[PDB]
């Protein structure tokens, strides 16, 4: 019978979690997409109108995975390459870049950088690759284009041609600012890292795809992503799905509305040793800041715990991956 892909129980979990989280956090709206890994099948899409597919927003530091992957794919960097992290850092082109909150400067590996999500580290990582190269990766990950799901009013996102980026744009697009995204785009993206560098176009209809990154870089981005829940990681505690290895990335971005809003974002893969779902969450607050971790992780967590039961996936048999930092 059922020609749609939605899992009704999973959908209800999503809507519930989502609704609660938006209330909890004083947001004005939210959205969540759960994609099955390997098939591109939508298991859940909240809030169930079309806003999930048509509301666009600057995603923030979830965009960091695009730049990380580019640098790695181009072999310009490795998990264990080391850079200096600082509360601010003045760049060649006259730009000052700042971390969320000041910290003692120190050297960190790439692994630890995006794990702590330090802009000052990632900006350096992005500088190892040309803007036209980054730009091309951004497009292959599906930014600035409709995913092509069969639901009305999909927005294409905003991805200005790199040849158009100023000194600020050079660096802001490195951590998902100066770019607009829909939640469906974000799920499709992270899905790549569980798909051996392949992007599968999402589907809501079953029935009386492209290579974005190498299989190897996908897997390394996958290992780095597991650093999110470990001590010091932005999703420590809050991102934990008891008994299951979680690869994830938070994001907390400013948006206009001028520049008074924020979008708390979360994109995760689970279970990390062998991903079965790709999850993307966003909660938008209007005159206030809201953190991907405090806001959106809990949603993923509720969804993720159910999905693992629902899909009769056994708990993780192997340790959460660690690179030294
Ligand atoms: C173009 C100017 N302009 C405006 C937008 N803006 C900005 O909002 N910066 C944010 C940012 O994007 N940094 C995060 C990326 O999300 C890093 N990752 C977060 C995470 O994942 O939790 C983090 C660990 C909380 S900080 C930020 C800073 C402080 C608090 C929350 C978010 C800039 O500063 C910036 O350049």
């Amino acid at each position: 019978q059922d020609p749609l892909t939605i899992n009704a129980d999973l959908q209800r979990v999503a809507e519930e979690s989502l609704n609660a989280a938006v209330k909890r956090v004083g947001g004005v709206w939210g959205s969540a997409a759960v994609l099955e890994i390997g098939t591109g099948r939508l298991l859940a899409l909240a809030p169930g109108g079309t806003r999930s597919v048509s509301a666009i927003y600057e995603p923030g530091s979830v965009g960091k995975l695009v730049t990380l992957a580019a640098a790695i794919d181009q072999k310009k960097v490795t998990p264990t390459s080391t850079f200096t992290v600082s509360s601010t850092r003045d760049m060649p082109n006259g730009e000052r870049i700042s971390d969320d909150s000041p910290h003692e400067t120190q050297d960190m590996t790439v692994a630890g950088i995006i794990a702590h999500s330090y802009n000052t580290g990632t900006v350096q990582i992005g500088d190892t690759v040309s803007d036209s190269v980054r730009y091309e990766y951004m497009q292959k990950f599906g930014w600035g284009a409709k995913t092509g799901i069969t639901l009305p009013s999909e927005e294409s996102g905003i991805l200005r041609p790199h040849t158009e980026w100023g000194d600020r744009d050079h660096y802001t697009t490195m951590f998902g600012q100066g770019v607009a995204v829909t939640t469906i785009q974000l799920a499709q993206m992270v899905a790549v890292f569980g798909q051996k560098g392949v992007l599968i176009p999402p589907r809501i209809i079953d029935g009386g795809s492209r290579q974005v990154v190498s299989e190897d870089t996908a897997q390394t981005v996958l290992n780095i992503m597991q650093g999110a829940t470990q001590p010091g990681g932005t999703a420590e505690g809050i991102g934990a799905v008891k008994g299951y290895n979680v690869a994830a990335k938070t994001g907390t971005a400013e948006n206009v509305g001028s520049l008074t809003d924020t979008a708390a974002t979360f994109t995760a893969l689970i279970p990390a040793e062998n991903p079965k779902i790709a999850v993307a969450v966003v909660i938008y607050k209007e005159n206030g800041t809201v953190y991907g971790s405090t806001a959106s992780a809990p949603v993923f967590v509720d969804i993720a715990q159910f999905a693992m039961r629902e899909m009769k996936i056994p708990p993780s048999t192997v340790p959460l991956y660690k690179y030294p930092w």
